[PDB]
């Protein structure tokens, strides 16, 4: 989008929201971009999705500083994964309300993550249980199912026609599911499938690792998931 701050790169996606990227040098794969957004509701920011490290954490906090000047109220990250909670500790010394999947906390410690300091939990519908996720303002939280984790979430804005599917979706022209260690072969599809669902009036779905795409992303990345049972 443009706007370069430090190593990371900011894009506005609405006139309240901005995806946030981070970079990671990955041998064999590049310098591999992680995508995750940042809101402002009213007086305060909410964030979803750390960067890689915690370093690059503070790095989104001294953007919002310098670009929002409005207080960071909480943030909700979608999985277990080092591109999605890596920075948690940045969050965390900065005084922010962490909120993660019940599930994703009980993950983060094998996999040396630090877990939010809050657990969601998730209705029959895949909805979020409301009374666990207070002061979450437009921020709508859906479980989708597993997919490219056991653990994944994903995140509607209200007041846009933004969707949020972290790891879970790819672009519409991609190769690949990318990282498939602790994915959910049986389900992936479904999953995917049930995120488009979800957030049916989304016409922006924004993802991990690639550039904002049309819905041609979820019905690519379902047909993709399908090869894997
Ligand atoms: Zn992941
Ligand atoms: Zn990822």
């Amino acid at each position: 989008g443009d706007q370069r701050f430090g190593d990371l790169v900011f894009r506005q996606l609405a006139p309240n929201v901005w995806q946030h990227t981070s970079y990671l040098d990955m041998p064999g794969f590049g310098a591999v971009a992680s995508n995750g957004l940042i809101v402002r509701d009213g007086g305060r920011v909410l964030v979803v999705d750390t960067a890689w490290t915690d370093d690059q954490t503070a790095q989104i906090l001294n953007w919002i500083k310098q670009e929002i000047n409005l207080p960071v109220a909480l943030a909700v990250v979608t999985h277990a994964h080092q591109d999605k909670m890596g920075g948690m500790d940045a969050l965390h010394a900065a005084g922010i309300a962490t909120y993660a999947n019940a599930l994703s906390n009980q993950l983060a410690p094998q996999e040396g993550l630090v877990a939010a300091q809050h657990s969601l939990t998730f209705a029959a519908n895949g909805w979020v249980e409301p009374a666990t996720a207070p002061n979450f303002g437009p921020l709508k939280v859906f479980y989708p199912g597993p997919g490219h984790t056991s653990d994944n979430i994903t995140v509607g804005i209200d007041g846009t026609d933004i969707a949020f599917g972290g790891c879970l979706i790819k672009d519409s022209k991609a190769k690949s599911l990318g990282n498939l260690d602790d994915a959910d072969t049986e389900h992936y599809a479904a999953s995917a499938r049930a995120f488009g669902a979800a957030f049916p009036k989304a016409s922006m779905i924004v993802m991990s690792h690639s550039a904002p795409d049309s819905r041609a992303a979820i019905t690519h990345t379902a047909r993709m998931a399908d090869k894997l049972r």
